[PDB]
């Protein structure tokens, strides 16, 4: 099923994650979309920055052609990468997004962190940036537009601005019961800003941002307990506990069959004693720790 944003558009709430690190080739990413879409998923996650929009949008293209779905059916995001803030690159950098993937338009379009980097950190008012964002849905470059690693005083920023046109659809962050963003998701849903969590399942665990001797998600015991209770898996319980929540939920996989297990999470329901379970779990953990965004003037878990 679907979720109305709060521009009258809707967001399938499963989403396909298409991020793989740069030793898995390439031509992967359009291997395993075209699985993701085959298997239900109807909502296609990628960015700028993954190196792999050609691929994804090959992927679509390939099951609009043979005829499993149609446009109008898929539900593609794609990110502003953060050396393209300044309002004048914006357009560009969405037009570029668009040529790569062979797409007229977005069904969404983010902006991918709040930290800007140099066209070496940037200062850039990212209220004109988001200017230049709403003008993109205007022109009918991206349906709907929203903000990705934001935390509450920047979401707020953009709420608040002077003769705003569009809220943010969404707020895509970092979201798992080890860091399930309680608050903040609370103040989304005041503002009837959707919270879309990425690593949901534990992160990609790749050892240039996260420590490998950080606790796996998917062994947790309690995880593991609930999984054994309903016979489903620790994944199906992670990505069941956000739809429960009112969270938009992306999983990534590039395995044929736990791309198929995920869309699982519709089949089966979590009770409310289930739910305090996972939620005991928070323990203000972000996997992706790391200098290189820690030290930046707007990291958003400067808190
Ligand atoms: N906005 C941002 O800054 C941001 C940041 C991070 C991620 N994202 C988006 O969120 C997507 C997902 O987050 P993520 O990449 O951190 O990964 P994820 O969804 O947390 O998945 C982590 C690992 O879970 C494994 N997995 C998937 N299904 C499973 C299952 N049923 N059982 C056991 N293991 C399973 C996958 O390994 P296999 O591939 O071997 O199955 C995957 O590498 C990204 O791909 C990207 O689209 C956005
Ligand atoms: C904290 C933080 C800040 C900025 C970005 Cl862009 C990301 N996103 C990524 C970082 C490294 C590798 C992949 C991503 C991603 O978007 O999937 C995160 Cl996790």
């Amino acid at each position: 099923q679907c979720v109305k944003l709060n521009d009258g558009h809707f967001m399938p709430v499963l989403g396909f994650g298409t991020y793989a690190p740069p030793e898995v080739p390439r031509s992967k990413a359009l291997e395993v979309t075209k699985l993701a879409i085959e298997a239900g998923f109807r909502h296609i996650d990628s960015a700028h920055l993954y190196n792999n929009e050609e691929q994804v949008g090959l992927a679509i293209r390939s099951k609009i052609a043979d005829g499993s779905v149609k446009r109008e059916d898929i539900f593609y995001t794609s990110k502003l990468w953060s050396t393209f803030h300044r309002p004048e690159l914006v357009r560009p950098a969405l037009e570029n997004s668009l040529k790569k993937a062979q797409l007229d338009y977005v069904d969404l379009y983010l902006i991918h962190s709040p930290m800007s980097l140099k066209p070496i950190f940037d200062i850039v008012d990212l209220c004109t940036t988001w200017e230049a964002m709403e003008k993109c849905k205007d022109a009918g470059l991206a349906k709907s537009i929203g903000v990705s690693n934001f935390n509450r005083r920047q979401l707020e920023m953009i709420l608040n601005k002077p003769g705003l046109k569009y809220k943010p659809v969404c707020n895509q962050v970092e979201c798992h019961p080890y860091f399930n963003r309680s608050k903040l998701l609370d103040f989304c849903k005041s503002k009837d800003i959707v919270l879309v969590a990425y690593s949901a399942l534990g992160s990609q665990r790749d050892k240039r941002w996260v420590d490998p001797n950080s606790p796996v998600l998917l062994e947790d015991p309690v995880l593991c307990a609930l999984a054994k209770k309903h016979k489903r898996t620790p994944a199906l319980i992670a990505l069941r506990y956000q739809l429960q929540r009112g969270v938009v939920v992306l999983a990534k996989s590039y395995n044929e069959q736990r791309i198929r297990q995920n869309v699982q999470v519709f089949e089966f329901q979590l009770t409310a004693e289930d739910m305090k379970a996972i939620d005991g779990l928070d323990r203000n953990l972000h996997y992706f720790n790391s200098d290189s965004f820690a030290s930046h003037p707007n990291y958003p878990y400067s808190d």
